[PDB]
């Protein structure tokens, strides 16, 4: 019984990467390896409908919270013109709310030239198994920090040497949190990314 | 044999929830520590994003509750003209902190007592016994004492909320457990807030089904 339980440490092994796809093998068998690969199926299962629903909490979170910020928001319209200042200020507050939710929910959710020239539409371009929604939300952020802090142009290119996609800017929680983002979409592809302010991102 | 069965016993408590225990035999030279290994590798995954999550979960509802702080001191330099607005906004922003309040409170309880066998009309009649309903029940299941009362809580409290009237709980069997809460109100379209998002991880952790028709029922594994 040493090959079952070699090929049940296969298992574990694709199910530890991320791997809820894979079949659970020995599970037709009624002595203890069966019982383990029983077990491992399960949790195979379970962890894949958790997978799934991983965003339904905070997204809960921001159906609940939709309507009693929208009473506000409401409020400030018939606000007098003296509290415009109050009302300008709420506002913003609730606009971090949202910048605040919209990016972990966008954390949680973790051809080239294609997509790449999707997200496009001063942006200038220089372009030569994947995620296409991951790698939208990676340029998307990426631009959006290049823009936050890159007073200006902003250069988006590609490449090839054996993926490569860069975007630079010309500048001198929140940011760290799309810079996570895009370092946990990258890392989905088996990529590398690359600083040099250059961001390059390698598939 | 055994050492398979001590990893079968461990890797039980690693399913049910307890990411701390000690995976055995890791360090032998044969098969038994390759599966251990490869246990270990499941364990430190799981745990590492589970952790992160906590983590980053309290952080955000941390920085969620700073903007709405800002807006409840903001409606304390309004004018006496809009003392209902303020009034108004105060009210929203209680809300707000009552489900953030939520969000935090559930994330809190994290793992207790793993997995025990309890009865089904037994903590169904204890979550009956805290708020008209009506009852038809019909039985033991492995689970969570506290999960599911927060579940069949949630989803009393919602179909209160959305039900003009009535809630009906109910149990039965089939080849085994479902409990179904029932209301009177709208359901989602001819053609989700915090609490059933919360229900839905629940049931989940327990290798269950949820199932709308509004009626809500939720399926549990049995033997």
């Amino acid at each position: 019984i040493t090959r079952p339980i070699i090929e049940l440490s296969n298992t574990f092994d694709k199910i530890a990467e991320g791997n809820l796809e894979a079949e659970v093998p020995h599970q037709n068998r009624a002595d203890e390896i069966g019982i383990l690969a029983k077990s491992i199926e399960r949790l195979r299962r379970s962890l894949k409908q958790l997978a799934d629903d991983r965003t339904l909490l905070m997204a809960g979170v921001s159906h609940d919270l939709r309507t009693p910020l929208t009473r506000i928001r409401l409020a400030t319209e018939m606000m007098s013109e003296q509290d415009g200042y109050l009302a300008e200020s709420i506002n913003k507050d609730i606009e971090e709310c949202n910048a605040i939710i919209e990016q972990f929910i966008d954390y949680l959710r973790t051809d080239l030239n294609a997509v790449l020239g999707e997200v496009i539409a001063e942006i200038e371009t220089a372009l030569y198994k994947m995620h296409p929604l991951s790698i939208k939300r990676a340029v998307a952020n990426m631009v959006v920090n290049a823009a936050r802090y890159g007073n200006g142009w902003i250069k988006v290119s590609s490449g090839t040497e054996p993926a490569w996609f860069q975007v630079e800017d010309d500048g001198p929680s929140g940011t760290g949190l799309g810079l996570a983002i895009v370092q946990r979409i990258v890392d989905n592809h088996n990529g590398m990314l690359e600083l040099g302010l250059s961001i390059r991102a390698w598939l």
